[PDB]
């Protein structure tokens, strides 16, 4: 509880905050595309205090030994301060209120004159503190469920946490240096491998990344084999029925849903509207994605709600959910306050759901280590926004949109650390107070940082430097989402809770039989997670599974306990490049080659 | 000398000789571009007689055992039939005396109305008769000299005698099978490998083959990685200093003097001809490579030539050029008859210069495995058609051109099999009767493969499926040779003999140093080799020396014995593919991607 909390952690954890808020803004208020950059804070805290014991020690200055548990205190605080600068929609949904976008919108039914909200130190800052802590009281009775009692592997979790443990090992073991050169090999191999790739991606879908490895047709329908080695370590570590389940579910979408749906371009939805919209053939892909996770997710909740009711009839848990509440109602009388378009029982309708929506996001990043919160928030955007007119139906979807996406996608990502926090012994007590301090700091830092920008540069151009294309994608989805659910693609609603039904009926399925045969039913969940995203994700997985399987016939000793450590290396190594090329863009340095296939023309 | 040559080995190697002259012939009429199929021929070699021996077996037939001293003849004799096919210059020098080229090259000097010849069975077969045996006499003494006193390692004959060896091995030593498991792990790779590069080379300058490595800029200049490994294997074989060498040579040709001198392009050269021409950019790269070989061949040849007079002075190798000089005043009084286009006397100089012109290609290609030997023809097609005017001259230049380009490339490619029979302890004797066996085949057998495909088929159409570029290429570099050495660019002869001095100064400093300064001197003509081609073999070489280097540092004993098994598994799984790539284009099966390297446009 104590020894882990320090004053050079805290000092060090805010400057690590402050930077990767920087390049996290800066990307997202030009590309949007903001990349995953927990691994390499795990790296920066460790260098930066061991930079500064060394320092103090040539100086003279004698300072408290910086151990494993500090570097996770650290990491920890780190990661939460960034996070709410792409979680708290600061260049898709907080960037869509501003009138740069209501006049680039146009003219539309529901996109009404008064759909418009300018940016501001006094009411983003109190818009965060409000909503930011509602989902690390979520946390503590998710911890002991899903972190040791279901024994979920969070893979970006486990990696961290197997790199923070060889960063302190100081005595000499037999197989730890076994595992060290292990792990330090194939961390160098990835991230050189990831470093040689940069410089053909130099193109809209082409390099290493795009790579046709089964053909371009089948490249075109998203089942190529990506030479990604984070989701090749992921799978490594994953069990055999997550890999094959995910395996499973691509071919059920893109190999055979997808191709069927689309041959009634015509008739089931309009051909003009472009795909990618929630009117033609996305309406398909986020509604089906949902059903299956909702339907596998409800289910391991009430069983959760089911268990604990029947052994409390039979004879802390309390004390985080009734800080939640508290937290919960100040928000209730404080959001409508600030956004007159938003009633009081929206909140109030974001804040019950959360805890069962951040449950399923949590298990599903537990799973295959994919955080789907944005996309919990794109649906309850558009469903928020059929809960309003044309009059206070933009803003209602998109202010709601951010309280859904906030405490969906923290619950699942601050999971991630506390995996990290249980393999490196750290307490679980200064664990959460990283957190709330981590976030406090994160609703400071990010709503300065983000005017900074905003007064200084033009965000929100088409043709400019500073252009934000999420922001007009999420107003669009509103403005779409104003009209109720008869806008969505015909047969959207059937097939999807056709979907709910099958993937509960699986959880049903797998929790009856014996065991002997329960370990072949796939998840429902694992399966979703390629729904939206391609195959690729899928087939990388299984390649990792392919290693384990090959690797624990030859060597069933060496398989034990080189597999986390290869894993992890594979995973960290392509993480650490993925600082050095956000510098990369950040300074504007484009690669120099593209990387293209086409067909023998 | 005996139970090495059987009669089910003719008749082996009868059928491989026939069956590859079919796929050699019909590539060579179709593009030009001849694979190297000397390892596939060990291969089938083997699984032909393995298979006719169970079968016996099968049906209750006993037979004699099958040994690899057997394999070595059914290899070496299958090789010597189909070489005949393109070292004859079927498709590149005897299909420019057609009537067909002859129009197609238009009218200008030197291409007087009496310069065609018609293709036959009658003249085919007498031609190559009367000069396919003057090679083998060479030999005899080449083998003696190059293959055990000079140590040459000849890469391709190393690899096919490792697999061959491994074929035939059936004792359980310690050692042997983690050659035989070290060599099938690599043999599998390196042939899928090959496989799976093969989908994506569906363009021209396109693949895994021309990889941009280093960058655009230098993959123009010739300056990239291809993902060879049978250049990879070979430099793995190949001492420090002959890689050292051949990427030195590769700098100062393509990185230093081809850019300098390509900046007189309108001054030196005209720049209205195209490149690849003997008047512009082509003449130094031609002139500038021979040089340097004559240079350092010359003085290899005169040190024996010295040596050998010092020691009858101080007093079988007469038998072979006694013979040798039988088989020349043969060709003299019959090659004038067939065409009286060339005089005696130049069949007479031909046949004088090519002992000594083919111990510098066996020397190279025991240094490099890369056969300059079609190079030499190129050199004495033009210099011959400059001894003649323009009448008779391109006739003359073209027939010459084939008499040194046989005796010169069969000397060096049948170089290959004397180190392969060195190492699985085959007996010369038996080898020099395989070879006349094989070559009195091919004399016989690709006259008659040839006209078959030449009057079914039309074979010199510009616009057609039968189309022989170099048939008309060949014409031309005749038709440009019949002026004198006037049409060579500037200062191409004056930077030629620099080099030719500068190669000889290095043999001489080589030499005449103590051994502890002589390791570091650059080999002249493992420097002429990337002058012609590319720096990229150069780069595939160093790459191969790079790893054995590391590998003998890391573990000194395993890298003695397992570097020749792994590097002759690249170059044999490499080699392995080529037949069934040759296959697919026998068929027209042409790649379906094209992997396209563009500067981010
Ligand atoms: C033993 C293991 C390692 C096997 C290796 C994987 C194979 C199963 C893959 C690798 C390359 C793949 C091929 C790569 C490219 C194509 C081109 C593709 O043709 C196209 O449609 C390309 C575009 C066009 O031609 O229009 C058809 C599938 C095919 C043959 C793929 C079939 C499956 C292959 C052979
Ligand atoms: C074992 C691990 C490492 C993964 C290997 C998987 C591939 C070898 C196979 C398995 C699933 C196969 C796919 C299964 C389903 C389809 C759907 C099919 O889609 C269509 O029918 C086209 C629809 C249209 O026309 O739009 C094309 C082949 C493809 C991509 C197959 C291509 C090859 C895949 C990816
Ligand atoms: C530790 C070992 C494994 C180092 C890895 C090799 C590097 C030395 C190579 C690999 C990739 C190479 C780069 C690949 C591509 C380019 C693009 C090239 O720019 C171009 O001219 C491309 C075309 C254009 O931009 O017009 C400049 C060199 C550079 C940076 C190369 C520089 C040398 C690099 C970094
Ligand atoms: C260590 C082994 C595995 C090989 C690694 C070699 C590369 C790392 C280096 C060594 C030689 C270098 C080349 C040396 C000379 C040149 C010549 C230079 O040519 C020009 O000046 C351009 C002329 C023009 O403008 O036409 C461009 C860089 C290049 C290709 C260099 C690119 C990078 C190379 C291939
Ligand atoms: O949200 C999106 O769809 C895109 C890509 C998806 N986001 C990028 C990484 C995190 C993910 C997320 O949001 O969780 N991001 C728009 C700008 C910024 O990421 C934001 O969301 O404010
Ligand atoms: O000769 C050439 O320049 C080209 C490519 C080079 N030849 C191909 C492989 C062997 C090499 C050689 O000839 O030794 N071949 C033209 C047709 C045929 O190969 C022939 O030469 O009759
Ligand atoms: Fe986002
Ligand atoms: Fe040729």
């Amino acid at each position: 509880w104590q020894d882990e909390l320090t004053v050079r952690g805290l000092v060090a954890a805010l400057l690590i905050g402050f930077i990767y808020t920087v390049i996290v803004m800066k990307i997202a208020l030009t590309t949007g595309l903001v990349p995953t950059l927990n691994v390499s804070a795990a790296l920066l805290s460790f260098l930066a205090l061991r930079g500064w014991t060394r320092l103090l020690e040539r100086f003279g200055v004698v300072s408290r030994p910086f151990t494993r548990q500090e570097n996770t205190i650290v990491q920890t605080c780190g990661v939460a301060c960034y996070t709410i600068a792409f979680a708290g929609g600061f260049g898709s949904t907080l960037l869509g209120l501003n009138k740069k976008t209501y006049e680039l919108a146009g003219d539309s039914p529901g996109n009404v004159p008064g759909s418009w909200k300018e940016p501001g130190i006094g009411w983003m800052t109190g818009f965060l503190l409000a909503c930011s802590f509602g989902g690390l009281l979520t946390l503590i009775p998710l911890r002991q469920v899903l972190v040791v009692d279901y024994k979920l592997v969070y893979p970006s979790g486990t990696a961290t946490a197997i790199l923070i443990n060889g960063f302190h090992t100081d005595q000499g073991d037999k197989n730890s240096r076994k595992q060290i050169r292990g792990f330090l090999k194939y961390f160098g191999g990835s991230f050189l491998w990831s470093f040689f790739q940069w410089f053909y991606t130099g193109g809209d879908a082409c390099g290493f990344v795009q790579f046709p490895t089964f053909g371009l047709k089948a490249w075109k329908q998203t089942f190529y084999f990506d030479f990604s080695m984070t989701y090749v370590g992921a799978g490594m570590i994953c069990p055999h029925i997550v890999n094959i389940s995910t395996l499973l579910g691509a071919i059920i979408s893109w190999g055979i849903m997808w191709p069927l749906i689309s041959k009634n371009k015509g008739d089931w939805y309009p051909a003009k509207v472009p795909e990618s919209s929630m009117k033609s053939l996305y309406g398909y892909k986020a509604f089906i994605c949902i059903a299956l996770i909702m339907g596998d997710g409800m289910y391991h909740f009430i069983k959760i709600v089911g268990i604990t009711a029947m052994s409390m009839y039979r004879q802390p848990s309390w004390m985080a959910y009734a800080g939640y509440a508290l937290f919960s109602v100040l928000a209730v009388v404080t959001i409508p306050v600030m956004f007159k378009q938003v009633k009081w029982y929206y909140v109030v309708i974001a804040y019950v759901v959360a805890p069962m929506l951040g449950f399923a996001n949590s298990y599903g990043t537990g799973l295959t280590d994919i955080n789907m919160g944005y996309n919990y928030g794109k649906i309850a955007l558009f469903v928020f926004a059929g809960w309003a007119g044309k009059e206070n139906g933009v803003i209602a979807g998109l202010v709601a949109g951010t309280l859904v996406k906030q405490l969906v996608l923290i619950s699942a990502d601050l999971m991630q650390d506390f995996k990290t926090s249980y393999l490196t012994q750290t307490s679980p007590k200064s664990m959460m107070i990283a957190q709330v301090v981590g976030t406090a700091m994160g609703c400071i830092v990010s709503p300065l940082t983000f005017m900074l920008f905003y007064k200084a540069f033009d965000i929100g151009n088409p043709d400019g430097t500073w252009k934000a294309p999420y922001a007009l994608i999420y107003r669009n989805m509103a403005i779409l989402g104003v009209e109720g659910f008869s806008v969505l693609p015909k047969y959207c609603i059937v097939i999807s809770g056709g979907f709910f039904a099958f993937a509960a009926i699986l959880s049903i399925t797998r929790d009856v039989m014996p065991h002997k045969y329960a370990k072949y039913v796939p998840l429902p969940m694992a399966m979703a997670v390629p729904f939206l995203v391609g195959g690729s994700f899928a087939i990388d997985m299984c390649l990792g599974s392919l290693i384990v399987f090959a690797w624990t016939k030859i060597n069933k000793k060496e398989a034990g306990f080189m597999v986390p450590a290869v894993a992890s290396a594979l995973i960290c190594g392509d993480g650490i490049w993925t600082f050095p090329a956000s510098i990369l863009a950040l300074a504007k340095i484009k690669p120099p080659i593209c990387m293209k296939f086409l067909p023998a023309a």
